[PDB]
């Protein structure tokens, strides 16, 4: 009925992880579900390269997806870690992004608006078995990385662990992690 | 429609301060309808010098109390919160109360009631950056304070931490706690 | 209709107890249809006396086993739930996707949601449990067309309990993406 906008369920590695790299490297599920005045989300990350793969032979990693929607709610691909547009499952996506006034643009460097801030975890087990927890960061609109931008939504991934996970390169997976927003008007 | 709320960006409308006379925070909660269960959302934002420098202590208890009529409208002299709820469509709002069938009223014994509460976590993120867990827990009926009252919402954010998140005043925010709860028959 | 479920406080339906022969547990499973996702609500209540004292020890590990066949409906024979869900109206739109979460043959960790919910005990303190809910991945046998699981965990440097008392989970909530309708 409209109310879905997503990557769909199982999509070709489509996101950037790697800071240069041209093609994507990673494979990130994201599903938006339009519920009255909210949006109910689901996000996950899958590894699809060597990099992604052997992040976790560390201790402390930092995973960043970055995705920047037009005035229509539509991915700027250029810019975005999403190099594919978001699809309805059943146009405007516009009702689908952030609201402005429950989290609104700022000045770019004055004060500090943790309103804009959702946090939360999930996990990553290892191939060993074991599971350590990645905190979660969704950051919403606040701030533009440039002027052809209308919404914000960042993840950010962070483990910080004595141990480091892996000693071997392991399919990457965020269990899924869920979350839900004031949304825009449709 | 399916949407009862304060609205996505409250002005203050909600009293923490014991004694109090007039608003001294900012509720936003929003419920929606999701087949037999209501989706909620809830933050608090400081509004006053008093919940502003709560957090220079490292134990803190911050309690929202919520009591509703019959027909699910906010008793405004016994709750912290001091503005009625609204739909987003412009009747009844029973259809979005606790179930008195799944979270029942009892007799006021003194015991854990485990069926009665939901528990979880969100977030302080304090002015230094440092990202301090609060745990929350929201009662549902259970207790009735006075013969006015139909349904009860409670919320509690415990910090207790080893070391004070501020040293200063900053705007005290709970970043978004989300829930779902058994609701009433429309 | 949009909701799949045992009922808002249902009579005891489920078995924690391997072996025994009738429910022990209330189970309160919640499956609402929401766009290409059901979010789930769980919480588990123990009815009898083994269960309602797993708490007097430190390790605690509850499960729960869901088979469902090709229509959405519980194998009760093999499930730890012994009635069926009903609908608040095929439930097989309410079932894990098979495409987001495949079954296998045997690394594959793409089929299960970590959580925590918590358990207070009757001296006031909480305490975490450690959630596992696994979709689909091993088939047990060829009547079952989905799986849904729930493992509970507690590992505590003390234990909630020195006598009995009644087990509650708090509520669990997850999403996950659903099959086609």
């Amino acid at each position: 009925k409209n109310n879905t906008l997503w990557t769909g369920p199982k999509p070709e590695a489509n996101c950037i992880i790697e800071y240069g790299k041209q093609n994507p490297d990673s494979k990130l599920t994201l599903i938006l579900v339009k519920n009255g005045g909210i949006v109910n989300g689901y996000v996950t990350l899958m590894g699809a390269s060597d990099y992604v793969n052997t992040l976790f032979k560390n201790k402390n990693v930092s995973i960043n997806v970055e995705l920047y929607f037009d005035a229509t709610g539509h991915i700027l691909p250029d810019s975005s870690s999403l190099k594919t547009d978001l699809e309805l499952e059943y146009s405007s996506a516009r009702g689908f992004m952030p609201s402005t006034t429950a989290y609104p643009f700022v000045l770019p460097n004055a004060g500090t608006h943790n309103e804009n801030y959702i946090f939360g975890q999930c996990y990553y087990k290892a191939s060993d078995g074991a599971l350590f927890p990645l905190e979660v960061t969704v950051m919403l609109n606040k701030r533009l990385p440039d002027s052809r931008t209308s919404y914000v939504m960042t993840f950010l991934w962070s483990l910080n662990a004595g141990l480091a996970p892996e000693t071997t390169q392991a399919t990457l997976i965020t269990s899924p992690f869920t979350f839900s927003y004031i949304r825009e008007d449709d």
